[PDB]
């Protein structure tokens, strides 16, 4: 605990740290409750610990504007250490400085507005076996899990739109991924696993047998390892399965438990793409209201909670003297919720970004994608791909909530933004 | 072992690493020996690693001027991270970037011209106690341990000289100071060190106590703390002491050995000092010869053996790439008994550095004190209380050979610096 006076001398509040443990045990209600309790205890800046590791959170829109964008490549460049890791230091997300600028560059062409275009015709198979294997489990009065058959979907999605393989998901999906914390109060064993080759083959040597002799093709066209490709390779499937279906459930509750945007949804749907038209890469665009409510859902439930930069020197931000070593944490959940920002946040309204009402909204509040140069590089892909998603589902099924669904939606207690029951609706043939 | 195949993929020659050891084993013999044959093992530059950690040597003068010297602020900017040390990570020696260059500026005007030459008027005093601790161990013929007596004039002239403290180091001297080594083979363990605070806290509240209510006077006088005070003040004392007194006695054991050099250097003592004057700042400048044998010395003595810079970045130096986290070594040893250098390396020549053959030797193979930026920065203090000490000495006694006197003198096998059996020398009085 003798680093535990680094806030108690910069006169920075913030819950009093055990020794050794930090303020860990407050973690008990999850980081959501814990940062929403303490804006509200200490006001724009507090500061507590991650065990012995000093974590101070912003809430001023300059201030968050100077971390992520403006100090980005200077100071905040890098996110907390994460270990062990093995090989996977080498990926864009866990990388850092030098080495992260040239992933960033190397993979940044990825996303673009041409590339993604290119992805629709492609992504526009598997909305019809979602669609598909949704029909099934309809005609058949039986509730249906939906990250399931999202997951099935958005594994489809992510294998074939940066390789290139076709799988249905309800076949054998060759794709498998508590001890997690302990890290925070034992990161002097990080380096301790570093050796043990504690980081399976499994993809290590399929993946890497990706002899393919799209996002694998624009790697082999400074330069990059075919491993540096394995490592990329299993950040991009990590994103593209679990944060896609966990938003797709997040949605379809908020329109299960308010059918009155459901219903002014399906309408828009319906008059973009007549006659159930297929969906497109501009009609996508064209949908407002489906951008509003994509918008929303992400506001009741950013994925990431948080984000973090580990401020590299020392310097003095807005008038704040900031010490190196720090991490600088802005709290997404909270200031999602902050009633100083939204009115009446705990309640699901698509209307705070109507064209009228979006110029309402600092984006340095908003923020489920990041911010300034290190933003969630596949943002544009990700919203394409659920939007693509929501179309098609939409276009033929309406949902209901079921005697089991869990209204009010818990959230996850534990770690990850996941509701604590899986979400469970009937779904209906139109 | 798996980032023991770095070299072998830069086509960088060296000994081939065991699993988990490196090549550790190699240091039965000494980092010196260990130097000297991989210099001629493998040319102008090879690499080994220490444990998992690659270790590249290099001896090209211009790359060795581009690592301490074009690219010391921007790549080479700290030595190996050493640990674990607590509190004195904020030591000058230890420090690294910012904080490192802070602390340089602080500590520079210690050591100016005039700032020695305030010191000489001071280091006069130990110096008679020097020769009258020795004139009793001189009137019993009795063999003197040479660091006994050196060590004792040593630690009187670092107390001293930064504090004020007066102490005949024949009392009790309140200064007190194999494992430090596996660190190599378990830096992981370096970290989990960093919080059980194994870093005694003797000078910790001693030191600390300098209520003082010189350096210490300059210090009080961006900022700096009252700790950040300790650190310093316990380096200093550090180097002060044990290197002083270890030069010190490796100058009279090649005096003792050579005899001639010994007269000749008495014979320009009592010209430039008549009637045995008091040595002064300006009289010890003008005696070259006594130059000439500490820089001789120094050669066959460099009690740093090594110099380290951790590349922080990527980069092409002297067209060769290096990769970053990579050690670069320059091995000082190796590099002052390198046949290719030097004539007759293991012979005790002075009159390598005579002003006719001072010209001969590159600054960047004779490094005693580093160079750069980041050089000994008691370099001048140094060479000026040793010098201060040579002369009091030589001007009342000689020195001859004993039974006991380890001739040849084997240097220390193990870690630092050293000789095997300490050196005792016969004292006669003049
Ligand atoms: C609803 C979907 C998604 C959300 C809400 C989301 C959110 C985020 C957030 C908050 C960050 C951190 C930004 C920061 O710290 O400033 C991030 C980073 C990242 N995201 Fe996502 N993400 C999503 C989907 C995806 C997808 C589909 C990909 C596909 C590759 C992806 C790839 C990445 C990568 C590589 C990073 C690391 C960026 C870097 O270190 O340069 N994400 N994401
Ligand atoms: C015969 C006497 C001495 C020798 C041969 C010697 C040698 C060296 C060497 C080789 C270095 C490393 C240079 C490099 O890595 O580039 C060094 C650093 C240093 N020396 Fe000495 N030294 C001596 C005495 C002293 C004394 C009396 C002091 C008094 C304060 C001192 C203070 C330091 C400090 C603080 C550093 C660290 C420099 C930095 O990190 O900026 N040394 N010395
Ligand atoms: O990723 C989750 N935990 C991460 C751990 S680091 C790493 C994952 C990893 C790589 C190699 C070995 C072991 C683990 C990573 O590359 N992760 C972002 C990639 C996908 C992605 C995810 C989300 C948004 N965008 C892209 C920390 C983290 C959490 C949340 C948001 C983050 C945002 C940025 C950086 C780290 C973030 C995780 C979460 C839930 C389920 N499964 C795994
Ligand atoms: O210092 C010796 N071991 C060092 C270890 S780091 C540190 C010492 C320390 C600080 C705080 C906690 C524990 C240890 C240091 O501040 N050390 C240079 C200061 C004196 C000094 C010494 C020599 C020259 N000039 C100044 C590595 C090293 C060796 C040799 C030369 C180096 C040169 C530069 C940096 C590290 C060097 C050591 C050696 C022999 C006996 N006793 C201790």
């Amino acid at each position: 605990t003798h680093s535990h006076g680094l806030f108690k001398k910069l006169g920075i509040p913030g819950p009093t740290p055990l020794p050794f443990l930090g303020n860990i045990l407050s973690y008990h209600k999850g980081f959501c409750m814990f940062d929403m309790e303490c804006h509200k205890k200490y006001g724009k800046v507090w500061g507590f610990y991650d065990g012995q590791q000093p974590v101070l959170a912003i809430t001023d829109p300059d201030m968050i504007k100077t971390v992520l964008v403006k100090e980005c490549y200077s100071v905040f460049t890098n996110r907390r250490p994460f270990g062990p890791v093995g090989f996977m230091k080498s990926a864009i997300s866990i990388a850092e400085d030098e080495e992260w600028k040239r992933l960033r560059s190397l993979l940044s062409p990825t996303f673009t507005s041409g590339k993604l275009k290119e992805m629709v015709p492609i992504i526009a198979q598997y909305g019809d076996v979602l669609v598909r294997n949704l029909r099934r489990e309809a005609e058949t009065g039986k509730p249906v899990t939906l990250k399931d058959v999202f997951g099935a979907y958005s594994m489809d999605v992510i294998t074939s739109t940066s390789f290139g393989v076709n799988i249905d998901s309800l076949n054998n999906p060759q794709d498998p991924f508590p001890f997690f914390l302990s890290i925070t109060v034992f990161p002097f064993l990080i380096p301790i696993l570093e050796v043990l080759n504690i980081c399976t083959n499994f993809l290590r040597k399929s993946v890497k047998r990706m002899k393919e002799s799209d996002f694998l093709q624009l790697m082999i066209d400074k330069a990059l390892s075919d491993l540096e490709l394995v490592a990329q390779s299993i950040i991009f499937i990590f994103a593209g399965y679990e944060t896609t279906s966990s938003v797709l459930s997040f949605i379809m509750y908020e329109l299960a438990t308010h059918p009155d945007v459901q219903q002014k949804l399906q309408e828009e749907i319906d008059a973009v793409l007549p006659n159930k038209a297929p969906p497109t890469y501009d009609t996508v665009l064209q949908m407002e209201y489906l951008d509003m409510v994509v918008n929303e859902t992400l506001r009741l439930f950013p994925i990431a909670m948080r984000l973090e930069r580990v401020c590299k020197k020392d310097v003095e931000i807005n008038g704040m003297f900031i010490p190196k070593g720090v991490v600088v944490m802005i709290p997404s959940y909270a200031l999602h919720r902050d009633p100083k920002y939204w009115t009446e946040p705990e309640k699901f309204l698509p209307e705070r970004f109507s064209k009228k009402n979006k110029d309402n909204i600092d984006p340095y509040i908003y923020t489920p994608f990041g911010s300034g140069p290190r933003n969630c590089i596949g943002m544009r892909f990700a919203l394409m791909n659920m939007k693509l998603a929501l179309i098609r589902v939409l276009q033929n099924f309406s949902f209901k909530p079921c005697k089991e669904t869990q209204i009010p939606l818990k959230l996850s207690l534990g770690g990850l933004l996941q509701p604590e029951k899986p979400v469970v609706l009937k779904v209906e043939s139109r």
